[PDB]
């Protein structure tokens, strides 16, 4: 039982790395009341939640988190935050395939919301896939999907509450730094533009090799519609710095251009784009978030990864994945 | 739904005491979640509640009260947060029936929390704690005292104590006891666990229209003490004024803290069976008149040493300890 760490939390006052390590284990074993869980998210956020303190809870989730025979290689996640307000089209899952048929591996973390990982199933995708497969998807497609209920069974005792809460929290940000493949590159989008330099400090002390934070014009990805703000995570060293769609030899959009739809349309959309038959905004907006991740692989000229990953796009080769992917 | 406001709460921003009432309107029906609750508490904490906020709570808790039949004449209410870590024998339970027995009305108001308090006192005295308003009204007429035990007239009370003891901390909820008896006084002299709470209180106080009133913290106690200076702060003729007082200006020895401390609630009945009787410690007696004496300050009695010393043949007359048996009659 942790009241002293509570009381600190209801001074204003934040808790160490290992503090909040304890805290969170703690809460993703039921041993709080929703009333106490409640508190800490509440006092947490009314600070503001600093990086030392993030990395301490995504360290405790993880700990707690389902084993993944995480391979050798270099391979890396695109996941974000959500909730970016702009209702859009999943980019981070369509750049998923895209990349993984432009040279890079992609293990994508990530739960249904409508919403995300729901077309995946639509795709005839079993979302409960065994770390064995997805682990063998990875070697032999250069991606896979870890659904994250099955790898963080942990992750419910808190549900009920951040539902009844209806506002965010901490747990908002915390689900793009839980991926159970614990990889170490990554291309992070954040809901908010405050967020992009804590995340980057946070993904610093989990100790990550190369990584990304965006958001751009509401986007928690990288935008096609306007500037994109960046925080780049590499050699321990962080930097900061923004890209225009132009940086990608890409021409400016609209966000109206990326709106969703409904199940069966979002499923038509995604599956008409891999197949290289979706709109041009669409491949765009996708082109520019494969472009900066290809960057985290060591490939630093964003035209030609953009040039590539558009052609790879238009090439319907990328659909060719999902259904090689749905079949297991 | 109260969406709008918790929201606020979470950008640390100040409720209205409208909105205030509208929340706390909500909480006392058990329509909030446990999460919702204790986030709302949390956030108001950490920010400090406001006067405005302290009021518009407390008059959401007195909209659900039981009823009861309020006089026209001049009665008061002695009473503290309580919580205050000092374990001394029940102050102001002692000076209510002090104060009524020297011609003083009180109608006073007893919260729950533990035996180990000052309605499990007047209940080992045999006491009825669920007496009707009618006869709780019928006793302040002919005995110039009554209690209205907070269970009986706060049914909403409840259901936030699961969360409060889960929190094991603080919050609004500790200053809301003293403010909410069900006769609605117009003269009060509430104690508080700290000093910084001494001002918000009192301007809490006449937000919510009270004639005159004390509020008060002396050295750890809820209560006025004679141990050490205690910090005041009165409202009168709707303006409030800050000052500490001193035993000195009582005209009273001043004795320790650890010589007003009680035990088990056998030994707490005895030791104010034998004090109202006119038989206890000279610190206890002490103690007592010093709160008897600001009390009567609130009915235009300015000379506190001569309060204080009608307190004192008061309390020796054992007349106080008369009056509680024949509350118990009733
Ligand atoms: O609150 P909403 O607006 O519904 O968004 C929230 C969701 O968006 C993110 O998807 P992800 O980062 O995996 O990108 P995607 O859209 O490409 O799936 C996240 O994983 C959430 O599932
Ligand atoms: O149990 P605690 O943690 O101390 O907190 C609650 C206290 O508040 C009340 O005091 P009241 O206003 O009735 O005065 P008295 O106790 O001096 O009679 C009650 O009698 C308890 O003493
Ligand atoms: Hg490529
Ligand atoms: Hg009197
Ligand atoms: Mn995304
Ligand atoms: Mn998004
Ligand atoms: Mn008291
Ligand atoms: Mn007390």
């Amino acid at each position: 039982t942790h009241q002293p760490i509570l009381e600190k939390l209801f001074k204003s006052q934040s808790m160490t790395q290992e503090e909040s390590h304890q805290l969170f284990a703690a809460i993703v074993r039921g041993e709080l009341e929703d009333s106490q869980l409640a508190a800490a998210l509440i006092s947490m956020k009314m600070r503001g939640e600093r990086p030392e303190e993030i990395a301490g809870a995504a360290s405790a989730l993880l700990a707690d988190a389902q084993p993944f025979p995480r391979p050798d290689y270099d391979f890396a996640d695109i996941v974000g935050t959500g909730g970016d307000g702009t209702n859009s089209i999943n980019i981070s899952t369509a750049s998923a395939f895209v990349a993984a048929s432009c040279g890079a591996k992609v293990a994508k973390h990530g739960n249904r919301s409508a919403g995300s990982c729901d077309l995946l199933q639509a795709f005839g995708i079993r979302l409960d896939m065994s770390a064995e497969d997805s682990r063998q998807a990875l070697d032999d497609l250069n991606v896979c999907f870890l659904f994250a209920p099955q790898y963080h069974t942990g992750f419910r005792h808190a549900m009920p509450v951040r539902q009844q809460l209806k506002t965010r929290t901490i747990f908002n940000v915390l689900g793009p730094l839980i991926n159970p493949a614990r990889p170490p590159k990554a291309l992070i989008g954040v809901y908010s533009p405050e967020l992009v330099l804590p995340i980057a400090q946070a993904l610093k002390v989990l100790g990550y090799k190369n990584a990304a934070v965006v958001h751009g014009g509401g986007m928690d990805e990288v935008a096609i519609h306007t500037p994109t703000q960046v925080a780049e995570l590499n050699n321990g060293e962080i930097e900061s710095y923004q890209l225009s769609p132009q940086d990608f030899g890409l021409q400016s959009y609209s966000l109206n251009a990326l709106q969703g739809g409904t199940p069966e349309e979002n499923r038509d959309i995604l599956a008409r784009l891999l197949q290289g038959k979706g709109d041009a905004a669409h491949a765009r907006q996708v082109a520019a978030n494969v472009a900066l991740l290809l960057k985290l692989f060591g490939q630093d000229n964003l035209r030609h990864n953009a040039q590539l990953a558009l052609e790879t796009i238009r090439s319907g080769t990328a659909f060719e994945r999902v259904t090689a992917l749905a079949a297991r």
